[PDB]
């Protein structure tokens, strides 16, 4: 009954899934919380059970991720670079088989799992360098006789908390960074890609282990609403990356506020591609319809938003609807489908919400629109003309692939419309002038934290910082000099000369 | 009456101070609000009126500093440096009166004045060679035919709040660096240093004005909580800087995060000195005194707290008693006076409730611990031993001349206690050990923003950057890459080549 | 008779000069070498006369530095800033009067002439900031217990040959970054620029002494290659920065390297425009004229190769005719002048060959090409059509204002052209593909240190780093991390840890 | 008779070593030079064959490499880095035999034979992150609608020429760097480390053949100094490293001068330890120990001047006495042996040679000073006393493992004496002075490239550039920014506006 029970899915067992498996890791394995049982959206059978964190498992895990941050931290970083370039081969032995839980677990195809730890195992690589590299300036000082050095240190225990759509990268890019950092981590992540988080915790522990490392070092906690939120209470807890809604993602950031903590949000996008009459609209086809249907619409980065000239724009949806019609549905693992299921049945409802909204503010759904008469939670990528861009359905963000396409004329306009919504996380532009696309690199252009141009909103490397601005909370993961983010700056002055002080009239001994 | 109305103080008209005066700048001058009079903290005695921003005041600032910012941000970033650097020589043009008056309506001696008056001057010429570095790199991308750079543009509008201490240079520190990064700039002062806010915006308003800039590039709106609660609460207030109290701040913080805006928080601190058994006292001595005493022990550098080895804690007590003995109070203009009154009557009364509550827990006053019995507000600085580092009036900042002494016998239980508190500002150890210094500045060490070695608390210049960790609130101002934290990140790539997407087995037209 | 003796020239006076005018300043004025006397190339009429250096007045001079180097390298960077910083404004108070004097002395317009002195004003500014920014980072060691630092320190004594066409903004770009980075300068300018080597000398001599600093930071040696030659060979001179032809430049840098000295070598420019078929033509030609004719085409950056595409070939050639027939000469100081000597007779004769040769050649000339009848060294600019792009003359740097016209048809073979020369100082393609300007700026493009878009060849600000590859000699001056070049790198190690290397079986005590 | 050929050296098969090994690799194999056998210094046993390159290899390779760069260059660096990620573990895989073959044809003990591959395997790991990292600023213009960005691109072909005494470690760190800096390589080694050279080309042949990449951009010509001068002279050889001694280096830095090429120059060492009164003597004499006799005193960075201060001076010279007699002597393979031969007769003959001249200028043998009776190039390590600081035989590099030991009383004579010999590599002093330490770092400290406190001068780490300073040549390899050498630094302004230049009172049309 159980997809780990059935011989059809015995390679889950190469990841070391059970039936049951436990879903707290501090250096031993436990779980006295709730029992959740994962399913695979692509045909809503249940694959294995995860036994969750209690409050005690949590407040154990914590106490010992920060007596093992005493003997991590100690450790230079150089030679936690080399840790985590052994995690990095760790997840490169296991990529096939970790990529396939991935689509299993929450739907997305193949290669996007596979890509998903790739780019995992990228960061572990390109952070081995960086471990070599992180620090501040030495500084000349105005004082004779005085050293000025900027010093970084750890921040101490970083909680990381994730969501179902990217169920290892996000994680990926905050521990790879946090640890050559040399801080602690605590994962918790979606509670529906809970068997993703134990198996990627599995593998970090073996490192761990076998480098004869605590554990706690990267621990993980299963658990919801409640774990999340004590992570978001708890002094212990030093830097909270937080991956999800916008609306959970402000009690978040306002949980840590309130104690001086550290917060690290990446919340909600509502992103844009704008296509100009210049645009090479062979460049423009593709890269709309990928960016709007890859991960069935389920991506922070998705394409929700397509402006169009006037002049282009029946061309384009016209073009759009033809290729949209040859999408390939089908169960993620088969390596021909493009096109998987929704995450959950309560995400296919809200699809049929957000189309229906979408009609009753007067859009033409022009392509899809409807639910797919098979098993599981898959619905048809769709195409919405006719709303304005000030459309309320438009500006929410619905993890569905619903693409709502918009007019304009001018570029003024049309910049301050990607400019309008309350998210900032990605937004692109397809365009040949060279004028525009600086100045849509520029401070009247576009105010995302991914600003691109002949490329879609979806697909960043690692060499980049990634994140948003606005409601999208503003933290940044991954390239450039977000591991500042994981660290605490001292800014330290040495008076190495036999000076002392002017007496200023006082007589000193 | 008013000491702007004698001869005496007729320099104070060199400012274009006068009996009444405007407290609201955005190009124009006005102030609908209350009439505020400031008083001279030596003498008691009126100095002259600003009248304060109302809510329509408010409103219409803001409206023009945001139409302001259209025209300021195209500006390039050297040529804002060229204004940045006209407003240091406006500056130096003043210094002494401005001095001056920052000694006469603040109370700190004339050198402190006249010093912070250079630093802000020493901003102004530092930020205009920032103006021609800020920026990001351009990244190698993994992709073929693509460019990738890291883009910085302004946030916008920057909401300075600022506290009496440092009435000229915390202000000076936001506005040099807002400025080049191309940010217009709102200051709500501190209600008891109106004048001295009036004074500076006088000498920026006039370098604007003079290169046919809107003046609301550099806003005033006099005022207090209110004032300062609606830039707090205010989505046009792109980044709101605020310097005062951890309990106004963490309020301050909240609204913004509310919001999603962006907050840099420069708040209390408990900086302590630590002075080990092979520490050179001719050096120590001097440094703690002067580290305690300066500014009336009302910087947030001061040093609040002395951890004296078991072996020479009653020797560097007893010359502490001796030296505390020599200083010079008087009117903080006077020539030879090194210590003058603190700031306002309730810090007076704050002083006095502090040193009750000392005694409450078990300390000793050794020196001091009574107002003076003079004219103004002037009390004795003020030696507490005997309390236990964990007393709870040692773990509270008081703005006020009082230094607490402990004893410690070990390196590692002195960095705890250092550590221990919930302000995370400065922080010094006096020693000769080259592996206790570097353990200092290590991660192990001292968890503060500023961190020191034979140097006291109050050591920093601007090439550092400047700010604290824990409940001082994270900020940081002046130098090395604080600039970041005025601009927006954006990680852009730019496909150049005539490459398509792949098909994915769609057929294109 | 000269016209420092004429009441018209008084104005010569504010810059210290007289008659006759020592050329040796080591803290002292003097010179026992020959006088010379430099004249104005607009008339050939003398100026003044100056005392150059004998060796014995070079050898007192190295000696005086380098015991004020002494004292230079002791004073914080910050404060070496300062000093810089008013050597600035001491600048811009004889901006015009300067200004003039290079218009006098060298012959280029009065506008340029003043705008080069601002260049040097504005190398001061941006200077200042670096003066608290210089250093390199603190490394996190792969060692427990040891700190990893890069240090930079002076080299010392920097010696500064210039050249006459940018007689005070190449020394300016060399004296202010060699300064904050603690070196001390002495200078040898070109000799038919005495008078303007002096006038800069004694403006710096001021601050210098006004600081109480020894005037040797700054010294001058004016004199020839005799002098030039010493210093090259001279032990002494840590860094030698040579401005001037490649022909002495080659003799300079093996010099240098043959007792492994430090050179930075800024030579020669034989500097292409490229017009692609594309191009905004209302922007190439005037982009192309001022870059051909400004400064009587006698910049190190002056487009001397033209290349335009087939298709647009004949009409920017006749838009370029018809607007050089319009191009206003006389004398450097008239106001509404654009054109005006070259810098002396000789230049008159290697114009007037180079335009004969490239006729001999098979070159038509289609505008100009003769001696002007007028006094002074005027010559018509010239434009040279119908030669190979690998005509011999065409291959020379001729420092007359001669432009080289080509046709060409494909981006790869023009590209390659401009590589093509044994010069690689700067280079500009006029186009709007965005595919080709990124290749431009790639790995197959441009070769030079200088690639620019849609400017002229002569578009360079201070923020970037100055100069050229292969036979320019591969130098670098004024902005990005060029301060490196005046500084000395070390890779320091500090093991403050307790810890013993490990015996490895030998009994130690 | 060859080592090869006798079973107990089998293991050299396994990195495709055969009895007679072609030389010459630029995606084929070959050598038609002239055969050279190379000898076990150990027992002066010959252990196989290199046929080196002819003047035709050398043509073709260098014409290979050259074509193999256009496609390389194309090649995203982050691939780059990928390529150099598999050399990483190519080495790791082989890094027991590799190791081992250096200690069977150099002659340095095993774990140092091992060590020397690590840092060839680490600067790859380093060099996979830095690959995502390379680039320069994009910088504010001062001009509107202008974009400046410093752009690097790859140099072309980076010739290396390495020496005997590390025949991996060198190669490896310019091999890794100019590989992701989009370079080919062409390495002539040492010729008698000529079977080192084959195997290392051998492991990255592979890892280059399988990626499909052409295998001359690692290209391989063994040969001695006809080669080493044709690529001295080569000016398709557009950065030449040459690791080798001051006499040859200079030669190669004034060939490369000549033709204005690029080099990089890391030539020899003549490098003091300085140890204080105050010094950790525990800490000074096992640490002068490994760096005088480690490698048998042929490193680079051998410790050759021992300075100590008078008070301690017969004490400490008595330890290490002491100490040195209890160095473990053997085959360099052999397990717990620390000390192994000299590289070749000559050398044995040299260091004869040296004693008798410092025996000749005053000095005592105090230890060591005679040939070891057994087969082998083994000399005993010694040390010598009584000779002046400036003594002759001091001041030359001699590559034998000879200590001199001079006294001094006062730091800064001390650092004078550590500063006054012609080379400048590294340097150390052995003191607890917080004081003194800073001073050592600072402009009157060490002149060296590496300045050390409480190391010796070896010890080196990737994270730091690598290099000295004076006669040692000026050049860099590894970390920090040393990778700039091997790219070349253009500065880019992009004019993207529509405006056009000021008409100057032209009429154009
Ligand atoms: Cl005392
Ligand atoms: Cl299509
Ligand atoms: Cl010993
Ligand atoms: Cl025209």
């Amino acid at each position: 009954t159980l997809l780990i029970n059935q011989p059809q899915y015995a390679w889950l067992k190469e990841l070391g899934l059970r039936e049951e498996n436990e879903g707290v890791y501090n250096g031993s394995w436990g779980g006295r919380g709730e029992v959740i049982t994962t399913y695979c959206p692509a045909n809503n059978e249940p694959i294995a059970r995860v036994r969750q964190a209690s409050v005690a498992d949590y407040e154990e895990t914590v106490k010992k991720a920060r007596e093992a941050w005493k003997i991590w931290a100690d450790i230079p970083a150089p030679k936690r670079g080399e840790i985590v370039r052994q995690i990095g081969d760790a997840l490169r032995e296991k990529i096939q088989v970790l990529g396939s839980l991935v689509s299993l677990e929450m739907g997305k195809i193949l290669v996007e799992g596979v890509g998903e730890v790739q780019e995992y195992v990228d960061i572990c690589d390109y952070a081995v360098g960086l471990s070599r590299m992180i620090g501040g300036p030495i500084l000349p000082s105005e004082r004779s006789g005085h050293a000025l050095i900027e010093q970084w240190n750890p921040v101490g225990l970083v909680g990381i908390i994730t969501a179902f759509n990217f169920p290892v990268a996000v994680y990926g890019w905050n521990n790879a960074i946090a640890m050559i950092c040399g801080n602690v981590c605590l994962w918790k992540g979606a509670p529906t890609t809970s068997l993703i988080s134990v198996a990627v915790t599995k593998i970090i522990a073996k490192v761990l282990e076998d480098n004869k490392l605590p554990g706690a070092i990267c621990s993980l906690t299963c658990g919801g609403a409640d774990i999340g939120t004590a992570m978001a209470k708890d002094e212990r807890v030093n830097l909270l990356s937080f991956t999800g809604s916008t609306q959970v993602g402000k009690q978040v950031g306002l949980m840590v506020q309130e104690r001086f903590g550290r917060s690290l949000l990446e919340l909600g996008g509502n992103n844009a591609i704008i296509a100009f009459e210049d645009a090479d609209l062979s460049l423009v086809v593709p890269s709309a319809l990928f960016a709007a249907v890859g991960t069935a619409g389920q991506r922070c980065t998705t394409a929700r938003r397509l402006f169009i000239h006037e002049s282009i724009h029946d061309e384009v949806v016209n073009r759009l609807k033809k290729a949209y019609a040859q999408i390939r549905v089908g169960n993620p693992w088969d390596p021909n489908v493009l096109y998987g299921p929704l995450h959950t049945k309560q995400a296919v409802s809200m699809f049929l919400g957000a189309v229906e909204e979408a009609k009753k503010e007067g859009g033409t759904v022009v392509y899809g629109g409807k639910v797919m008469d098979r098993p599981g939670n898959y619905v048809e990528p769709t195409i919405v003309t006719g709303l304005g861009h000030d459309a309320s359905i438009a500006h929410t963000q619905t993890f569905a692939p619903i693409l709502y396409v918009f007019k304009f004329k001018n570029e003024e306009e049309v910049f301050a419309w990607n400019n309008e919504v309350k998210q900032g996380l990605s937004s692109s532009i397809f365009t040949k002038d060279l004028g525009r696309i600086f100045r849509w690199l520029g401070p009247k252009g576009s105010d995302c934290g991914i600003v691109n141009v002949n490329i879609p909103t979806s697909g960043a490397e690692i060499g980049g910082a990634f994140g948003g601005e606005k409601h999208t909370g503003g933290g940044r993961e991954s390239g450039s000099d977000a591991w500042k983010q994981y660290m605490r700056r001292s800014t330290c002055t040495i008076n190495y000369s036999k000076d002392l002080p002017l007496a200023q009239g006082i007589k000193f001994q």
